């Protein structure tokens, strides 16, 4: 269910085996994303929904800094289930600030 957690204890939930799902922008992620983490913006989301793969048994929503993710949780909870769904804290922001990993090529 709809549930907020810390920017480090996503990392351990995909590692469980939940999932990260990108909702910013598909042309965004192509420059600095996370390995963990696929990609689906919600302009698809909103049209053909949640594709098969990126619907693991539990998955994680984040957003630049969060102003979009639980705005729409409402029907997010709807599109992503059957499986669970959470809210990170300050979205991508937090990942940096964690120092988890991402998909660049310096370390800045």
């Amino acid at each position: 269910a709809l549930t907020t957690i810390s920017p480090h204890d996503a990392q351990e939930l995909i590692a469980r085996g939940a999932k990260l799902i990108d909702i910013r922008d598909a042309d965004e992620y192509l420059r600095e994303h996370i390995p963990e983490a696929d990609l689906a913006p919600l302009s698809v989301l909103e049209q053909s929904g949640l594709p098969a793969k990126l619907r693991h048994e539990q998955i994680i929503f984040h957003c630049q800094a969060g102003k979009r993710t639980s705005n729409n949780a409402d029907k997010l909870a709807a599109i992503a289930a059957p499986a669970e769904i959470f809210l990170l804290e300050d979205g991508i922001d937090g990942w940096k600030k964690a120092g988890l990993p991402v998909a660049v090529n310096k370390s800045q």
